[PDB]
This record gives C-alpha cells, sequence and structure tokens, in this order.
C-alpha cells in the first residue's frame, strides 16, 4: 500500500556555472528523478560570501525552470552558489558548487 509520498525531492545536480558577469551570474541545473507524486516546488538559490556563514537568498521565491540569475554581487568575490530543491517535504540536499565565483565579466579579443 501507499499515499502520498514522503520526504523532499532527490537535490538537484548538474549544477555548475553556465556563465558570469560583473554583478551578475547565471546557474544552470537539473532537475530531479525521485519525484513522484506531488511534484517539485521550485528551487531555492542561496549565495554565502566568502568569510561570511550566513547564506543569503539570491532568489526570494524558488524558481520554477532548472536555472536562474543572481544579481547584485561585488566583483571579484569569492561567493559559493548552492541550489535547495524545495516541496511540501521542505528543502534538499544543497548541491553546493563544486567551485566558489569570483564574479567578473571578461569577453573575447582578438577576432
Amino acid at each position: 500500500g501507499s499515499s502520498g509520498s514522503s520526504g523532499p525531492t532527490s537535490a538537484p545536480q548538474h549544477l555548475t556555472v553556465e556563465d558570469v558577469t560583473d554583478t551578475t551570474t547565471t546557474l544552470k541545473w537539473r532537475p530531479p528523478d525521485r519525484i513522484g507524486a506531488g511534484g517539485i516546488d521550485g528551487y531555492l538559490v542561496e549565495y554565502c560570501l566568502e568569510g561570511s556563514e550566513e547564506w543569503v537568498p539570491a532568489n526570494k521565491e524558488p524558481v520554477e525552470r532548472c536555472g536562474f540569475t543572481v544579481k547584485d554581487l561585488p566583483t571579484g568575490a569569492r561567493i559559493l552558489f548552492r541550489v535547495v530543491g524545495v516541496n511540501i517535504a521542505g528543502r534538499s540536499e544543497p548541491a553546493t558548487l563544486l567551485q566558489p565565483v569570483t564574479i567578473r565579466e571578461s569577453g573575447p579579443s582578438s577576432g
């Protein structure tokens, strides 16, 4: 027997830095496989400035897509980004980034 799923969906994966701006950054992750009934509400993106121990909410509300854009960031700061899948169950394991972001815009040259 069974009725209504129990527990938060599977943490996010495939979370990497696609692009990086001066005061903005891009993030792209993938949806879980073990969702079942209910469905994931979204994801909570939070960043912690190097030295700080408080993860600030990048997006007040959890996005729907498997990607978001964080704004308002100190150019040249090692900020760590983490994505957590929210749901009626609550939240899931943070897909912390393997590496921090320096935050800076760098385009091509010599064409």
